[PDB]
């Protein structure tokens, strides 16, 4: 029934926004600024992203602005007006120049 | 210096439009309708991604594919600027023999 | 869990092997030639089954250019090993350079 | 032209191995233990783990060493290869792209260079 699927790296534009729902669901949503094509260059790219649960709240605990991170989800549209936006299925911050300590839940 | 490469399996919205461009190169701009099956199966709602396809490419799609066709689509996500929108820079594509069948014809 | 999904984009190395079982499920079996011309070629197989099956053994032949994506998978030939497939959930002809007549069932 | 990147989400097998080569240039190999959770009747059933190995080289291998513990839970970009181990055998890797620790389990403290 056809789906998508999507993987990127990039930088979050800004630290996550943390907000709860009425379940008591804990929703981030964060933009990730990609730019295609280190050497030449691209055209920045902005993906909104939104990261459910636990997963959301580790990622708010976790990640500030700036932060490099490689993202993967479905694509899905936002609602005269449509966006595109990506339902993060899993996140983490690349190691490519920067190093983490770990911390397991 | 992220990136962004995605996959996706859809049916065309319409036939496919062929145009071009100052140089030459032939350009075609179509739709896919891609409905996710969720967890709950439950359906969920319509995904329409544009997509661009340049060159032979391009010129292949247009004589092959038409509207309402099941296909794969390989790419990259580009931001065309608005005052923006998300569209696929197809890398690849082709017609998922899912629920169908192809009679190949190399070049 | 885990995501174990890919795709990946090649020539058929032959005609695509069509096969039945007990049942009289179709079963196809088909390796995938892609070069990463910086190179050394990448030999995938995969294997498709019922209806897409017998399409795909309809429609391909050999040096064919294919779309395909699945699952890695990893199977027994344990001596003194394991080796990966893929799980094929869609695949097609690539219109990168050839045409099809579609004939939808 | 062919197209073989890769995305995978496992944990680490073992600790990152950390070895030099003939530059000085470093160089990392691991192993990605997933399991993929397939569905039939329905009702979840997870099935047979797959073990990938990953090369990561330079600076990115430096960090990964430094950051990954064994049975880290992973997100590998790359793409795969081939290389030659019946006595020559053939065995695909991924040269992994970019790597990093899922936050779906976990937190990190993240330190740029």
């Amino acid at each position: 029934a056809g789906d998508t699927t999507i993987t990127i790296v990039g930088n979050l534009t800004a630290d996550p926004e943390l907000r709860f729902t009425s379940s008591g669901a804990a929703v981030v949503n964060f933009t990730v600024a990609s730019t295609p094509r280190e050497w030449k260059d691209g055209e920045a790219l902005f993906l909104r992203c939104n990261i459910w649960r636990e997963a959301a709240e580790n990622v708010a605990e976790s990640l500030t602005r700036g932060a490099r991170v490689i993202v993967t989800g479905r694509l899905k549209q936002r609602s005269k007006r449509t966006v595109v936006e990506v339902e993060v299925d899993e996140i983490g911050p690349s190691l490519r120049y920067a190093t983490a300590k770990v911390n397991k839940a």
